[PDB]
RNA sequence: GUCUAGAGGACAGACGGGUGUGCCAAUGGCCACUCAGGUGGCAGCCCGUGGCACGAGAA
């Protein structure tokens, strides 16, 4: 429970040590670099890689480099002999280096006592298996190794002077562990980014292995296609199906022009949705043999290929290596709590005034007259902040005791000031050598009650375990027993209940609602189970005990401020965008005019052809003058179709697309100016239903935004006035950092309002006037998380609900989630979720989603509410609300051991006894457990039955079994547990899910009866 | 009214003081050099009917 405070310094008044904190940064970043420098090199080895990736530094060129400085390290202490051979003094320093940085043959070390160790022997004339190292060392002259920074030529600064015999001063030490402490961090990142280029290059060379099977021909033809397409694949090529079925009827040898119509007749059905017309043009010529020759799947499955082949394509082997720079690098002067040893700082509460505090640096340097010199106590302002009214000093006495205060949580935490760092914003760096403003980062510790108990771990993570880091749940249900009775039901309702009751909180994420959570507790069965005021309370079966279940107590729906839909609402976030929608719709078609520009043919006459008559220019969505202006040109360019020569026509292009470019200039310059600086209604205190952030919604369209101006200019410098050289600088400095930190703002409080939750405070708006958390429900030990792709399962979840921002956001809540949550001892745990939505708990029975995404009733779509099979076969039909039940899922699947091998089985063709069977993909158990040495087999080939007898990579499973599924070589199968669906047997998954669909979908539309 | 999870339920109806980081309709203004976008130089808002969060560090 570190927590990190920053405060801006009010280094106002004096100057004097305002640049004097600039010379200490400077300063520092020179120390810091100097060993560092020193570790490098140090290492005998390794050539050193810098981007610009090239190699700053051979191989030898650090041995070459090292020896130099050491045999002249040898001469500066005046050494009789005997100086190492080169080759064995190269050894030790190897073997220095290590022991400097365990890291590096991945081993472990504390900077803090490797540091404390080291530098003595290292860096000092002790006069005013290590030890072998340090013995040898000595032997060979080196004895001290590297200077001390401070008490040195580099360093311009009068420090307080060196006494008592001993050669380092405090910030010798700090710039040495510092050097360690990055290195440290280097090796590991080095190596991490070393090895997933060969994890890529080795499962990337799998599906070479797997899928090519001894047909380099047909590689090299698309090869040799890609190089056709780019002389003048990925998931364009998406009617591949469709027009390669269809291509079956037309023959090789056979005129293109009709070839190209089977093209056209695709997109009409297919649009919007079609892969480029060149890339199935380009198809049609005496290269559809590729196409052609089965397999047609060839390009399906190579376009996966190609995915992976980018990647390692776009990925590094080696982490880059950059020594600090005040300016480019920085690393920041870091100071320490009062007491420990080295620089250090106290906080003052109140030193100026009330909320005014301050704080005492011991150590600080300051520069008069332009020279720098050492100073012993100085006190600086600090900018009143509401965080800093938040904490509280427990003991003056003892300094650096504060009591860190939460209010509703109704916890007030103990703890104390760790260290300090100084800094500024990377903006400024630059800059600095001025007024440039400084922080603090101040670190603080604060212990939980747990912590505070004495108790090592709290009560109830005895009975949970999580796993993986990445936590997995699983329950110890021998457990739940004991534990309930040690610690039973209480009214406790705060931060306070949390020793007395079991409760599990499971929270689904999704964009219309930012979380839907469902709470659970434990409770006895025939106890008071069946005392329900009124109706029975619904509950799940625990695997452990007969006698326990999971009580529901809530269900709920979590909404950030975004969410809300209205009729007044919805007008103004259509009116919001009209203008960026017509942009979009405008440079569409703008630069479809450039693609009549050709030059490479084909493409001119396509795209040509569309344009003008087919259907038309859309009126629908277009900004008026705009397509005025382009029925125009429009028209100018029909006039002179025949007419014109081929330049006259290539040029005429060029002058009249510069004419609808001009004009929407002054529309986008318009609009810019509109949004960048405007009159809006912008809320006061707290608004129930307000616009858009924090929803997804309002993110994107700052995404939108951002990604429409990369277009805009992008568009120009290809076709168009432009021709510039591309500077490091990127679009949109200003958009891209409000965006981050609307994300940033986003996640954080989305963790706080799960976080709350579980804690079971509401936060009520009267008077609103104030509206203050008030707690409501006993808390919840343990949060429940659903799990991350990749891969996207079919039929879980629409890709609606997939993008990245969907998948940025549930990693950025499970983070912060466990960050938030440490402070008072939340659990969080994840549980897999897959078909956590398609399923009903408890049926628990195979659904679809509906009504929506007159007065609308029954029609389906995906979302918003989850309806299926009971009990079964009409029977009758069960309806829930679609995000509350996925989250009611995650709990069975806690409560009962759930693995998805339950459901779902990944299996290929193998024949056992002169039989064709289904053999599973056995990784790993508890599907090993089930069903090792059980094997599938149909009749039909829909419906499958069981006849008996170290990587994982998940994320690479799918990827290779669905082009496995591109050919026969892969069935998935799929099962309902209720036995609704199809007696309960295992079917394959296509035919699983439309048996789904006709079963809710034929009872739906039959119900409509009679005209 | 309809639906199950029985619940915050989902769906319909002038003076004085301050300015840590950001979000919430929340993406400063002007001029000059190479419609977007950079690069260089110059000079609002809250509090005494406004709300909300916040570990940070590195890439």
């Amino acid at each position: 429970a570190v927590k990190s405070i920053k405060v801006k310094l009010r280094l106002d008044d004096m100057p004097e040590i305002r640049a004097g904190l600039w010379k200490l940064h400077k300063e520092v970043n020179a120390g810091v670099r100097y060993y560092t420098e020193w570790l490098s090199l140090l290492r005998q080895e390794n050539l050193y890689r810098r981007s610009p990736q090239e190699c700053d530094k051979t191989a030898e060129e650090c041995k070459a480099e090292l020896l130099e400085r050491l045999r002249a390290r040898q001469v500066e202490n005046g050494h009789r002999g005997p100086a190492g051979s080169d080759d064995e003094l190269l050894q030790l320093a190897r073997q220095l280096y290590e022991l400097l940085v365990p890291q590096a043959i991945g081993a472990k070390g504390d900077a803090q006592q490797i540091a404390r160790k080291f530098l003595s022997p290292l860096a000092d004339k002790d006069a005013v298996r290590t030890a072998d190292v340090l013995r040898a060392l000595a032997d060979f002259g080196l004895k001290p190794l590297m200077r001390v920074y401070t008490d040195s030529e580099m360093s311009s600064v009068e420090w307080k002077p060196l006494r008592k015999g001993q050669a380092v001063r405090t910030w010798d030490r700090d710039m040495f562990q510092q050097a360690i402490e990055r290195m440290m961090s280097w090796e590991s990142w080095n190596q991490r980014v070393g090895q997933e280029y060969a994890k890529l290059v080795e499962q990337k060379n799998r599906f070479e292995q797997k899928n090519f099977v001894g047909q380099e021909h047909l590689v090299h033809l698309v090869n040799q296609l890609q190089q056709d397409m780019k002389e003048a694949t990925g998931r364009a090529l998406r009617g591949s199906d469709k027009v390669f079925e269809k291509w079956g009827k037309l023959a090789p040898d056979a005129p293109f022009d009709l070839y190209d119509a089977e093209i056209k007749n695709v997109q009409r059905r297919n649009t919007r949705r079609f892969g480029s017309h060149d890339l199935f043009a380009k198809l049609a010529e005496p290269e559809y043999q590729a196409l052609w020759r089965e397999d047609a799947s060839f390009l399906t499955r190579y376009a996966v290929y190609n995915s992976i082949l980018r990647k390692l394509n776009h990925a590094k082997m080696f982490a880059t290596f950059t020594l600090p720079d005040a300016t480019a690098h920085p690393i920041w002067t870091r100071f320490d709590k009062l007491g420990g040893n080295l620089h250090q700082y106290t906080f003052l509460f109140n030193e100026f005034g009330e909320r005014r505090h301050a704080i005492r640096f011991h150590k600080l340097l300051k520069v008069e007259n332009g020279v720098a010199r050492e100073v012993d106590d100085v006190t600086v302002p600090i900018s009143m902040s509401e965080q800093l009214d938040n904490l509280l000093p427990r003991d003056p006495n003892e300094p650096i005791a504060l009591y860190f205060r939460d209010y509703g949580a109704e916890q007030h935490f103990t703890g104390e000031f760790g260290g300090a760092k100084i800094q500024c914003r990377r903006d400024q760096l630059a800059h600095m050598h001025g007024a440039r403003d400084v922080y603090l980062n101040v670190s603080v510790r604060v212990q939980s009650q747990s912590e505070a108990r004495g108790e090592r771990r709290p009560p109830y993570a005895a009975v949970f375990r999580l796993v993986g880091d990445n936590h997995r749940a699983f329950v110890h249900f021998d457990k739940l027993s004991d534990y309930l009775a040690e610690h039973p039901d209480d009214g406790k309702l705060g931060s306070e209940g949390l020793l007395s009751g079991l409760r599990v909180m499971s929270v689904d994420l999704g964009l219309r609602t930012s979380a839907s959570i469902s709470v659970f507790r434990v409770a006895r069965k025939d106890e008071l189970k069946p005392n329900s005021k009124g109706r029975v309370p619904f509950f799940f079966p625990i695997k452990g005990n007969d006698n326990l279940v999971a009580v529901h107590e809530r269900s709920q729906l979590l909404k950030l401020p975004g969410e809300t839909e209205s009729k007044d609402l919805r007008a103004i976030r259509e009116e919001r965008q009209r203008t960026l929608r017509q942009l979009r719709t405008q440079l569409a078609y703008l630069r479809l005019l450039v693609r009549c520009g050709s030059e490479d043919v084909g493409r001119r006459e396509r795209s040509w052809a569309k344009l003008i008559e087919q259907p038309v220019d859309a009126a629908n969505h277009m900004t008026p003058d705009w397509r005025e202006a382009f029925e125009n040109e429009l028209q100018k360019l029909k006039s002179l179709h025949g007419i014109c020569s081929d330049k006259e026509w290539m040029d005429a292009v060029y002058e009249s697309v510069r004419r609808v470019w001009r004009h929407m200039g002054k529309q986008v310059r318009d609009w810019r100016k509109d949004v960048r600086s405007g009159e809006r209604p912008k809320i006061r205190g707290y608004a129930k239903d307000v616009v858009g952030g924090n929803s997804i919604e309002q993110i994107e369209y700052l995404e939108r935004q951002y990604k429409f101006l990369k277009s805009w200019s992008f568009f120009g410098k290809v076709s168009g006035q432009v021709i510039r050289a591309e500077k490091g600088s990127r679009f949109a400095i200003t958009l891209r950092e409000h965006i981050d930190h609307a994300k940033e703002d986003r996640l954080k409080k989305l963790a706080d309002r799960i976080i709350m939750e579980a804690l079971g405070y509401v936060y009520a708006l009267d008077e609103r006037g104030k509206g203050k958390w008030v707690a409501k429900y006993p808390p919840c030990q343990l949060i429940l998380l659903e799990e991350l792709s990749e891969y996207q399962f079919n039929n879980d979840r629409p890709p609606s609900e997939n993008n990245q921002l969907m998948q940025w956001s549930h990693r950025g809540v499970f983070q912060e989630l466990i960050n938030q949550a440490q402070v008072h001892d939340l659990l969080v745990g994840t549980m897999y979720a897959a078909f956590s939505s398609r399923f009903d708990a408890r049926t628990g029975a195979p659904g679809i989603r509906c009504r929506r995404v007159a007065d609308d009733l029954i029609p389906t779509g995906e979302g918003e509410i989850f309806v299926s099979p009971f009990s079964a076969e009409e029977g009758d039909f069960h309806q829930i609300h679609a995000d509350l039940n996925a989250a009611q899922n995650l709990q069975q699947r806690l409560w009962s051991d759930f693995d998805i091998s339950q459901i779902r089985l990944r299996c290929d063709w193998g024949e056992v006894d002169g039989e064709l069977v289904l053999i599973p993909r056995l990784t790993g158990k508890r599907t090993a457990d089930s069903y090792s040495n059980k094997v599938f087999y149909t009749n039909t080939g829909v419906t499958y039955y069981e006849r008996e007898r170290e990587k994982l990579s998940e994320e690479e499973a799918e990827l290779l079994v669905e082009a496995d599924e591109a050919r026969e070589k892969s069935v998935v199968l799929m099962r309902d547990p209720s036995g609704i669906i199809n007696r309960g047997n295992w079917t394959r998954q296509k035919e699983f899910w439309s048996m789904v669909n006709q079963r809710i979908e034929g009872y739906l539309v039959k119900q409509i009866r009679s005209r």
